């Protein structure tokens, strides 16, 4: 199989897991553990990178890192990149609209002072969301009716903000009715529900949102109602 | 001609306006001046986007934004982005690479204690770069001899990094090999010594490094030599 590295964190490679998932496709992956960075360093230099980078992705050809490069390389390689051009581009487009959310989760994620920080991400949450409540205007998925990696996207990061405020996600019934029927994938139900599948950390276990070691309870603040009362 | 907006930055649309430049392809550009962002609000949904975001390319067929699906339309238009999936799947590897560098300076360009975290990132420099200073290892550019939308932005990338320290590329002459030989090109060549050409700010003018309003002196601390002596 083609081999893959990263860290026992859904992270960044999440959606590409997913997406290797539902193409049927036979893959091996390396999944370094917190204390196991060490065996990272050495390796590092030695399996024939160009970009030594986290995640990698070895093939018997292709010899690759970056987040991108690995997802786009799959798809490629099955055709769901588009055909023409201008479809191409909108494809590139719902990734990077994607990777919005997705980074802004991470670029907050570490910083210490995160309850703070969650807060004005959050307040700009509801424009980047209705932006695909929008596009799944009449629409199975992103995209039409078939299945595009972006699609995975969508879902690693609506499965991210979940966890910020479970209630986000209240205000766009076709995003809910999105992450259902992404699971209803025979492919998808079967491998959220196996061995294989990494729950959590969401980010590097160092990290202040998503991160820890275990899954999350609070460390917060809510707000619910005046004194004492409605505590989400 | 295909419609471009931004900021009168060079940022994130740099490389794109290099790319436009180098294929002698007729574009107009839509420039929001730092009192402008009025303009912005308005436009912003009028304009047929789907995505409203900055920057955004109007063209006849395609109405896009996110500044990759910008860049890899123009250079898919035109045959660059690669013949095999492989190949493809390299370029972006290339792109991968290069925008940590570039959204590294990003990342850390607006907030205040800039001088801190600079030291870290350009801890981590040298590394980064030594990927690049040996995929130049007898290449004219990146990816062969012929030009690939990735060399503009390892070029606004080596653009952005000077503007730290100076000094910073002095250790890889493949690199500055590389700038020479992009300007080079009779097309980069007359466009940086044209009125079109944005020669800063680098970041929105909020930013605390490539930011302000006007090309940058000092705001700093050097350490050259002990007490009193080398001040660069
Ligand atoms: N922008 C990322 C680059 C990866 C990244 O910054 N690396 C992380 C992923 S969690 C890692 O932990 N890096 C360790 C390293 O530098 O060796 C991509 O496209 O994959
Ligand atoms: N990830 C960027 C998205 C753009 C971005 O975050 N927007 C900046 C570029 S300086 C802008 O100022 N945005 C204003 C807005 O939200 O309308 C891309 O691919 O183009």
């Amino acid at each position: 199989s083609p081999i893959l590295g990263y860290w026992k964190i859904k992270g960044l490679v999440q959606p590409t897991r997913l997406l290797l998932e539902y193409l049927e496709e036979k893959y091996e992956e390396h999944l370094y553990e917190r204390d196991e960075g060490d065996k990272w360093r050495n390796k590092k230099f030695e399996l024939g990178l160009e970009f030594p980078n986290l995640p990698y992705y070895i093939d018997g050809d292709v010899k690759l890192t970056q987040s991108m490069a690995i997802i786009r390389y799959i798809a490629d390689k099955h055709n769901m990149l588009g055909g023409c051009p201008k479809e191409r581009a909108e494809i590139s487009m719902l990734e990077g609209a994607v990777l919005d959310i997705r980074y802004g989760v991470s670029r907050i994620a570490y910083s210490k002072d995160f309850e703070t920080l969650k807060v004005d991400f959050l307040s700009k949450l509801p424009e980047m969301l209705k932006m695909f409540e929008d596009r799944l205007c009449h629409k199975t998925y992103l995209n039409g009716d078939h299945v595009t990696h972006p699609d995975f996207m969508l879902y690693d990061a609506l499965d991210v903000v979940l966890y910020m405020d479970p209630m986000c996600l209240d205000a766009f019934p076709k995003l809910v009715c999105f992450k259902k029927r992404i699971e209803a994938i025979p492919q998808i139900d079967k491998y959220l529900k196996s061995s294989k599948y990494i729950a959590w950390p969401l980010q590097g276990w160092q990290a202040t949102f998503g991160g820890g070691d275990h899954p999350p309870k609070s460390d917060l603040v809510p707000r619910g109602s005046m004194e004492l009362d409605k505590w989400a």
